[PDB]
């Protein structure tokens, strides 16, 4: 249960687990669907949530999901977001783009950007520069288009990069 696989849906409230199960499994490996009912009538309240093995699946299922109809029946189309673990019910994408890397001291900006365009559309990439020295510290920011892009840098690169997402201190 890695962070950030877990969605957060904003559904008709006459779809089923089955639906979202058929709609939502060709995106990775399920682990939990539940859809939100109350606890003494059973009826659906409309909100639902899908657990993913990894956060690149939730990401390309947000990215590819949000909008549709899941049933010509069930009218209005659905909302998809990454769902907070934390105490709004969604995070934000600005949150999950970009990834602060450790690189070796000699990659040049060139360096990195080779290194990391693999993963997907990188729209912005720098490294942190001792200013006395003028030398790289060996850490890195790059910030790409998908959060799915991201994700897939985060858990398909090198572990000597020890990749991880931006988060405010």
């Amino acid at each position: 249960m890695p962070p950030n696989s877990r969605i957060f849906l904003v559904i008709s409230k006459y779809t089923p687990e089955s639906v979202l199960r058929e709609r939502f499994s060709p995106f990775g490996d399920i682990q939990d669907i539940w859809v939100v009912r109350d606890k003494h009538t059973k009826e659906s309240k409309g909100i639902a949530f899908v657990k993913f093995a990894r956060s690149s699946q939730a990401c390309r299922a947000m990215e590819e999901m949000h909008g549709q109809c899941l049933g010509p029946n069930d009218t209005k189309p659905i909302k998809v977001f990454i769902a907070q673990s934390r105490s709004h019910r969604d995070v934000e994408d600005e949150e999950l783009t970009r990834i602060f890397v450790m690189i070796p001291k000699s990659y040049t900006e060139e360096d990195l950007r080779e290194k990391f365009k693999v993963y997907g559309d990188i729209e912005y990439c720098s490294i942190i520069k001792n200013k006395v020295t003028g030398e790289s510290k060996g850490l890195g920011y790059v910030r790409y288009l998908k959060p799915s892009q991201a994700a897939q840098a985060i858990e398909n690169c090198d572990r000597s990069f020890r990749a991880i997402l931006a988060e405010p201190k």
